[PDB]
């Protein structure tokens, strides 16, 4: 079969072949309404074309898993990309004044576990109160197998005014046939440059841990899109990467057995057969 | 140019070479796969699916009544449209535990959920102005002020609410895009079932993305239609195959009859369906 990089790719080339031009602008190219599928079988979906900041993806979930709305917890690992939307600065910006320095609101880790309760500041412990959806979620799987409204949503309209940024990252719906699990994402906005390829990483990385803990072997990976787009300050940088061969892509191993979703640490986790290519300038 | 509704039949006959076999809440068997897509042009011709004939009175009297905020299903029985009565009757209300409800409470449902997102929910009479999120009005002051907005989302999955409803929304939520003065919709579906569901589904939002073009006097795009468990029962194997066979006859027209400023004035007698001739019954 084809090599599943070969579908991001195929998505690029499309963005520039029939993408429109159109906050900060910076100008880009961009398609509405996209779905790539990434077999999780015996192998993990993390670009070959172009590397990608593996430890950002692993350290950043198990940061919403814990549930943090903390950026600096997140930072304190190495992996900076929250802090800008933490900094005194930008929390002023958006009125949000009493708000302390790297509180980001209620973000992915608070509505992952907490959905519906009544946001204070990242310090507050909100346990028992909201809804445990990642919990409910592995619970589901385990009981009903062929439950079709295993959902996970992170859009709760009611907290977006209160998030120092949006998601990206609407809802994921999970389904189990024959022992496989599988995972759709749905993106409302994907940087093709930057981000689309940390996000597929990100949500198959928990497809395993969630699979893993289910106690079910990994399926397909389906990345719907709602808005794509390229910012034009890659369109030369890409043009250069769809010139590369994907090569095969690594795979990911549990090196424990682990009970609960929380138990996860990050050593519990290897990348072998990770050979990408060089790195220019993006 | 390639029919739009090949589209969708592609995805049936996708489902009949790859589906597995997966049971349903009752034990049911059915043909499935997880993640889907089809595009549908909203562009001087209107997606109602022609190999098989669309329940158009119950799409639109039924979206009528989710702009309403309405939850009583008499409401909408009192139209035609007997869809949502079983869930709302004496006794399946009972055996969910809400032996407190009036017969016709369906509960938080897409209504509530557009108009008063993250609301008290209390009954089908109760009175929610100025509380929760409209998200609908949010959508169409969105697509007036900021049409390169890539953040309006109706979103009606409500995990706070699902245990409080007869079933859990269908439509998880839908992306609205504006480009070149076109507006596109692309709805997701977390259950669909291709040959009896789908295609009402297709109707409604298709026929939504042309009243919210309409009020922000933009013209219909495209409607993405993506499916999470795409499925087809066993037992409908044969009879969809029958209309596999069949050509896909043009697209209909729908019309605004009259001008309408806001979502709420739109009424039934408004629209027109020019040129629907769908093949015949099939089994």
């Amino acid at each position: 079969p084809p090599h599943g990089e070969l579908q991001y790719l195929g998505q690029i080339q499309h963005i520039l072949r029939c993408g429109v031009r159109k906050r900060t602008g910076t100008g880009t190219l961009s398609v509405f309404g996209m779905q790539a599928r990434y077999s999780l079988r015996d192998e993990f979906p993390l670009l070959t074309t172009k590397r990608v900041f593996w430890k950002g993806v692993l350290e950043e979930l198990l940061w919403f898993i814990k549930g943090s709305t903390n950026a600096k917890e997140l930072s304190s690992k190495g992996v900076k990309i929250w802090d800008a939307n933490g900094s005194r600065d930008f929390l002023d910006s958006l009125g949000f004044s009493t708000r302390e320095e790297g509180d980001l609101g209620p973000v992915y880790g608070f509505q992952w576990r907490h959905f519906g309760a009544e946001y204070r500041d990242m310090e507050s412990d909100y346990s028992g109160q909201g809804v445990d959806q990642l919990q409910k979620v592995i619970d589901t799987i385990k009981t009903n197998p062929d439950d079709r409204r295993i959902i996970m949503c992170a859009w709760n309209p009611r907290d977006l005014p209160l998030m120092a940024l949006p998601p990206c990252h609407a809802l994921c719906q999970f389904y189990v046939v024959n022992s496989e699990l599988s995972c759709q994402l749905y993106q409302r906005s994907g940087d093709m440059g930057l981000g689309v390829p940390f996000n597929i990483a990100s949500y198959a990385l928990l497809t395993y841990m969630i699979a893993h803990i289910t106690g079910l072997k990994p399926g397909d990976f389906i990345h719907t899109l709602g808005d794509a787009h390229i910012y034009l300050n890659h369109i030369e940088p890409l043009k250069i990467q769809l010139q590369r061969e994907p090569r095969p892509f690594p795979k990911l191993r549990i090196l424990r057995k682990v009970e609960k979703i929380d138990d996860f640490k990050a050593e519990d986790f290897q990348i072998e057969g990770y050979n990408p290519h060089p790195t220019i300038k993006m």
